[PDB]
């Protein structure tokens, strides 16, 4: 309601410790906003995600950034898709963070990016070697 | 079904990092699962909630630990219940952590238990006077 009183609420302020990201950096929020919001209402039935090196990871670079993922991908396999773009071995360790945390792997990609999702409609991903985001 | 593989996920990594808890180092898990599984069979209507001090904490100390808190509380509620205990000023900083992040002010105790009993059945949540865990 616009003449209702707006809530400030304490959990907000988990977002002095969001996740680094050059995209974020390089884009003014409106610019993303515009692209993610234009890009949601053209396939609504994918999510757009953008997947970023963790600051202190000592793993192959992914050219792309920006992916649209079907929305019912699990985790699981968005790690094999992901893995297959880097060219990792089976073996070699490959960590997801959303807002610093390992997201379930059983979940789908359409449910973090409901939960998630940014107000510019993306969603953002960290990789890792590393179990720990840092 | 016991003859099934277990899944083991990325995502259990996640305890590496959880919040210190001297009840958990002063008790132990088979001692607490006990209490725990006991007590929600007693009060179906409550949560059980060990409420202990984030280790970099400036703040009042709280002479229990132990709390049944209605499940239909919310946040807010429960902020203002231990604020009471704690004699705190409603300006005196005051934050809750569970499992290292700022619950949101709205959800209720419940629901904070469903997501977030650890399998002794307790929920643990840190209090601070600074916005971030430590």
């Amino acid at each position: 309601g616009p003449n209702d009183f707006e809530m400030i609420d304490k959990e907000e302020l988990e977002q002095q410790t969001d996740m680094k990201s050059t995209y974020k950096e390089e884009h003014p929020f409106e610019k993303r906003r515009s692209e993610g919001e234009k890009i949601r209402k053209k396939y609504p039935d994918r999510v757009p995600v953008i997947v970023e090196k963790a600051p202190k990871a000592r793993i192959g670079d992914l050219d792309k950034k920006k992916y649209l993922v079907p929305s019912d991908l699990t985790v699981g396999q968005f790690y094999f898709l992901i893995r297959k773009r880097i060219h990792l071995r089976a073996e070699d360790a490959l960590f997801f963070f959303v807002n610093n945390v390992i997201p379930p792997t059983s979940a789908t990609m359409g449910q973090l990016y409901q939960e998630h999702h940014e107000e510019d409609f993306f969603l953002y991903i960290a990789y890792s070697d590393e179990s720990v985001y840092g």
